[PDB]
């Protein structure tokens, strides 16, 4: 089974598996049941921004999700990722839909990891436009790149209609060296902008930024509440 | 007085004003009496590296100080800097000596400030300090070099530190460190330093700090006050 | 005199002083009389992007100005800035109007310089505050409250004013070359909105590099772009 | 054959294939015969720095090689890489030895690529320390990394002596999007530091930073003067 650190933007409360009874941002460490959540007012059809911060000094995994009117939700969990994550990982964006559905449109994704000193090893990438054949992204499941310049993690119909029982992920092509014992500071940040839209009063299931073993793949059956991330809801 | 946030590398235990009883790093929030400290083994005449990190999301200001052998000290403090600093600030390095002394040499210094939101950002790096470093406001006893170095406190051309000394270097531009509509207002800073002393103890330390724009060395803030504070409250 | 290096987006053909007979971009080296120009189709009331890059190794100062439709103008000039600029400088944006006028609105501005053997400076403005403390505003510039930098004088339904000159300089001096720098490079990017209902628009926006103490020269409204004392 | 844009630090003059009669930095466009060279004083056993810059506005491919004493050699060639390179590439470092040899030690490598339009897609990586199992590098031929934190492009013997007839390359794992038609600026730069040490009547053959097709492979027989870059000396 893969190892997952994720920040989930969970649009659909699955109260039978420990979701609060509201849409929430969450920090997930090796379980879909978030270690920490914050109530999130998903603004339907608006462009949201998620920013994810971690460094190995503070060891605080933090995420904010904001929309341009100003509504933000933030969540943090102190967690020592040296003890969770393989040294070398892939980083990715994941989304899913189940009985209910939403567009899980990515409009930009940036990522920076650094290992300083003690000098710096670093990876940074930015995608503000996704390309039809995006050679530095590993697309899994239903994830597709436009154009439009967007990354549709899950299936959207010809007529605009998001489809249920969809899951897809984008992972950056290069392995990322997330920690290294000799490093004084290991830090990462990620930001992505997304367009979650539902004509259903029931958007589902959400979007995650995730960190994974290098060979990570969509667990069989991880549509819906499992967010393309987990094989079960344990 | 000034509003001060700082990460002190405090080489001299002033246990009478709250220092722990060893060299230490500490996070100073409007007071020289740190909100959190960690024991710090300062390695005499070694080049050390201090990394300071804040994000507005985590609301946690963290510092690590390390030397090449791997030995490191870390302090974090939970704090919302929106509640502490003014929107606009200067960032700087400060050092002092007192009745005891040490070199407070800065070999490099970087800083990055970002405000989203879109994004405003400032980043500078000094790996070399010119004799005329026009983008630094030197205050008190700093000195720009050669040795290519920034000397926060008085040394002799021949390496020897001086007592009762206080010096700061502030970056020339004001920095917009937070802003009420910023969803992320983060910064980090790193400096490398060489603290050397033949004294009976080393004193007093170097701090990275953030102050109001018009911040000057407060009267009599040599020694334990680290060029930062008007008194020890 | 000030020493000036600039990339002008010159919206008004001053052919008496060597402008080409069309709006143009140019590379200004110690003179308003461009060392190199390219024809520029300014798109009125559109947002444009200027990208300036100087390659210390390549010894080449290059600019593109584009608009969202893909229309671009490009100019490069081969020049060793070690022999032109003083070592310490301020960088900034300058615009002017004269007898004809345009909005000279800056919506964003970024800048990066690096001196390697590495010192660096980078700043990005995507929004300008009404009190933007890290900008030295000169003349009729003017930031906020709409998040924009208004280099010359607009009233207030956005209607441009004539005889206006305004530049904005980053508050910190920049160490733009050094004798012992193996690489002394910079780029700048600014996005702009030039709008006019005049007969022509005038006069243009420049990115400039100048001495630290550089001020708007007396009578540098108009074709002088707030940059130069005369048109030699 | 692969398509190759390289900046070569060529230590050994192969005057029978158009090299000048001195060591040199060269710009190579689809030939080992540099389009532009500059005389280079290789400082044997010193750490050199090479910086390579290009953007699609000036279209000038520039390279400098310097040593701490301040000896530098600069080379530039105007060339439109849109017309040379495939849209998507891998970037790498390559070295070779033939009859004569040298260590071709890489101590750091940074690379940044950006595609800007009207305000970006970007890749940036820095290696200041190469690790024993550096998962984001594709190592080809004799190239090895770490524990000493270096990349040895070509064979160095147990006793420190560089071996002849060696070729190795390191390519960054992810494909790079080097040009894109809708971009108003495409730029890249690369920096690497290196330590070429040789013992006799002797240094060969050089180090190149190169840009190639994604599936670029060491051409058979590309030891020696071909720098691990070219199938032949044409
Ligand atoms: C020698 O120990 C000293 O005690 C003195 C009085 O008992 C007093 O002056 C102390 O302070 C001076 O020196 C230290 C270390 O340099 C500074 O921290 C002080 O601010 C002061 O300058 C010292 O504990
Ligand atoms: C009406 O809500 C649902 O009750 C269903 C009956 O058991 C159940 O299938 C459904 O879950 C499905 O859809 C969810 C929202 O998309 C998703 O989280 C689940 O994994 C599943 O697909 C929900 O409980
Ligand atoms: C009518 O056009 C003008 O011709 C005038 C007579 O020569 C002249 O004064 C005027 O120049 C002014 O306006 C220009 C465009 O705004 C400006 O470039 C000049 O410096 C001057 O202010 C323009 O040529
Ligand atoms: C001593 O000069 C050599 O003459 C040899 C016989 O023709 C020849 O093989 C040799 O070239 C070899 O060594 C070079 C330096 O390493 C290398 O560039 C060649 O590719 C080849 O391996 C050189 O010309
Ligand atoms: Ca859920
Ligand atoms: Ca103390
Ligand atoms: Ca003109
Ligand atoms: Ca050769
Ligand atoms: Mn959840
Ligand atoms: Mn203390
Ligand atoms: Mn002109
Ligand atoms: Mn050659």
């Amino acid at each position: 089974a893969d190892t997952i650190v994720a920040v989930e933007l969970d649009t659909y409360p699955n109260t039978d598996i420990g979701d609060p009874s509201y849409p929430h941002i969450g920090i997930d460490i090796k379980s879909v049941r978030s270690k920490k959540t914050a109530k999130w007012n998903m603004q339907n059809g608006k462009v949201g921004t998620a920013h994810i911060i971690y460094n190995s000094v503070g060891k605080r995994l933090s995420a904010v999700v904001s929309y341009p009117n100003g509504d933000s939700a933030t969540v943090s969990y102190d967690v020592d990722l040296d003890n969770v994550l393989p040294e070398w990982v892939r980083v990715g964006l994941s989304a899913s839909t189940g009985l209910y559905k939403e567009t899980n449109t990515i409009l930009s994704w940036s990522f920076t990891s650094k290992l300083k000193s003690n000098e710096t090893n670093a990876l940074h990438f930015v995608f503000n436009q996704f390309s039809k054949d995006q050679k530095d992204l590993i697309l899994q499941g239903d994830a597709t790149t436009g154009t439009d310049g967007n990354l549709e993690l899950t299936r959207v119909s010809s007529n605009g209609s998001p489809q249920g029982s969809s899951v897809g992920r984008a992972l950056f092509y290069a392995p990322v060296h997330i920690w290294e014992s000799s490093a004084v500071v290991a830090s990462f940040d990620a930001t992505f902008t997304f367009l979650i839209k539902s004509s259903d009063s029931h958007p589902a299931d959400g979007i995650a930024f995730f960190i994974s073993n290098i060979d990570s793949s969509i667990p069989s059956g991880s549509t819906g509440r499992l967010l393309g991330l987990f094989p079960d809801a344990n």
